[PDB]
């Protein structure tokens, strides 16, 4: 069921697609690098996986056929399937000038390694405009997946690159779901047209995507506030609340259940509508 | 010269990672614990080793399984470096959940690409399988992660890097690593599976070799600063003495030796060091 | 540019083994030295990691000029000098472990070596590495790095430069004011040779150090002339990068950005010019 994508593809009159050539369970398909512009010199957002070498022979075959080359590169994110490759570009795809890599900086900030350590990312800002022939991307700080992940609005056509945020097909990971569900509603202020992901295909419907993404995140939260609301006098354990609010998943999704409740234990916490306490067996109560 | 996929026991499968080097001997030893469909995977190899996912891919089509849960001995890149590869490589209906004990001090460790995480354990944690039964025994000494596994069915080891089945292995703290195996003695285990070499079939006389080697250079140190109590001694002047056996090419292996049992007997207050440039060593009394 | 070829004796001493990386930063190679005159020699750098080709040259010229290494010793922490550890360790077959010696990072961290289990042997400024018939004496000369590492061999008068001076062309580096320190260093050692990092070897050492220093001073004297004759104003980044670099293309305005606030951290650290709290600009002192 899946959709097979071919690796290197013109999308629109300023995007092409090319394939990281890295599938799988995480990356779909692979990771959809863009190569955005009309010009001789384009921007590239995402760089796949270090040591891809398929990779570097896609990105040159794009640059060939149409007729261009990197002006910079721009990472959505520090997970390695869109920050890996930068070292094997700078060292394969020959240029006049080093490539000036641009990224979001980490929250709290961090010292990132680029390549041999010689080559520095340049860090941008919420509402940063990077220009190029054609193409105008305006920086969209979108964290919840990762601290420093940056979604990219591509003004002359109202299309998101979200990056890992909004995913072709299926569901998405994140770090902190009171984040993204944020960057979620912040996404929908946008009223994007088109959406080109991280890894999967197009999405064409960009409002209905998003709304599912917020529904369903939203569904589970609902019924775990239900659980403690109607039961006010009990200090729920993880291991209780497992076992009542994923009671049609699987025992081998046991781990995934637990990873996911407590994803919606620590949003409901930063909201101030449950507390926590420092019981060596942590447990959750409904508070007023 | 060890056979890359090998049948020890009705409970276990040893996979070699195919990364032979002066650390890791032959390869690291990576175990396929259970009797069933679904079985725990020991350790991971190396990262980017292709001819180690051939060989894991081999073993669980041979022995008709799959892996269940991935338990990772300690941090050191030979044991959990192959997780992302696995992943990616050994298809499965579910992503896999990957096992270890914490760092300490605790400290972020990054799965793969990043989407992974660790689900971290505590000594005495038991991990189930058909046909298995894992209680997690925390071994640190060699790191301060390091995590050794009692498979209750057989009274068998996984010692990971705790204990070899060739020749000795390397520490950060001798204090910890010293209690290790004295805390490992009292299993009273009747096999090992090291993290290297061969199988231990002789657990009591292996882990009495490695305390006994550890003991008798410990006791030549503190003999030199007793009988000398009133003399103070420079790591320069106490490797000329300790080590005079051992040619000038190990200087460097004996001087790192020497100060791994200093640290020791200072933690036991046994000696103590002074705030000179070039620090002196002298007996506490 | 030269055409070097992988394997050379460039002196009685002096044996150089070719990375086998080129790239943008790394010229033609990472130049590897195999110092020394008998059948032990100290190996300076050691390439990026995985490139299987440079431990094939490695061998080739151990084999050619019948030799085996003593130690590693280690220039700076880039992944092209100290990305070979691991590599020659499993690959280059010894009867002993290697010795991996390099300076301290500043401030001090935990450098990883291959899969963790061993560990770099820390070099003070002064230290002196031997071998039948090559003294080292090393010089820490930072800049480039907080750790980097230079080497004086005595013998020859030569240095071993690492990333402070290149064959060809020019190099980056973190801090300016102790990487214009370091050569103002170097330029009193007043070597005969300089075997660089990356690129050919260096036949007039002085003429080189000083084409470092004037392309360096020529920028500082063109900044410091704008804060003096403009004394009563005060500058942004953007404002000074369009007055500085006006012969510098708009496709390279972040390498310009750069190079400028490591040339105004500089003249900072020397009281010449002052920084601001707006939310920054730069004025003359
Ligand atoms: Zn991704
Ligand atoms: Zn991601
Ligand atoms: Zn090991
Ligand atoms: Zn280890
Ligand atoms: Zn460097
Ligand atoms: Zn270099």
């Amino acid at each position: 069921m899946a959709a097979v994508l071919q690796r290197v593809e013109r999308l629109s009159n300023r995007v092409v697609r090319v394939l990281g050539c890295n599938p799988g369970p995480m990356t779909l398909q692979g990771t959809n690098t863009y190569l955005v512009g009309t010009g001789p010199r384009r921007i590239l957002i995402d760089t796949g996986e270090p040591a891809i070498p398929e990779y570097i022979s896609c990105l040159k075959q794009a640059l060939t056929e149409f007729n261009t080359a990197i002006q910079e590169i721009v990472v959505t994110h520090w997970h390695r399937d869109h920050s890996g490759g930068i070292g094997d570009i700078c060292k394969s795809i020959n240029n006049d000038t080093t490539y000036c890599i641009k990224k979001l900086p980490r929250n709290p900030q961090r010292e990132e390694i680029i390549g041999n350590g010689e080559q520095q990312y340049v860090y941008l800002k919420d509402g940063d405009v990077i220009k190029t022939e054609g193409a105008t991307l305006r920086v969209l700080y979108t964290p919840g997946h990762t601290d420093d992940h940056m979604a990219l609005l591509l003004e002359e056509e109202n299309a998101i690159f979200s990056g890992d945020c909004i995913l072709g097909e299926g569901t998405t990971v994140f770090e902190d779901l009171y984040d993204y569900m944020n960057s979620l509603k912040e996404l929908l202020k946008i009223k994007a047209d088109i959406i080109y992901p991280g890894h999967g295909p197009v999405i064409h419907n960009a409002e209905a995507k998003i709304q599912q993404y917020i529904s369903h995140r939203n569904i589970r939260e609902q019924q775990i506030l239900t659980l403690f609301r109607e039961n006010f006098e009990k200090s729920f354990t993880v291991m209780e609340l497992v076992k009542i609010i994923y009671k049609n998943t699987p025992e081998n999704l046991h781990e995934m259940a637990k990873h996911n409740l407590l994803l919606h234990l620590k949003k409901l916490e930063k909201e101030g509508k449950i507390f926590s306490n420092t019981d060596p067996d942590k447990k959750w109560k409904a508070h007023l």
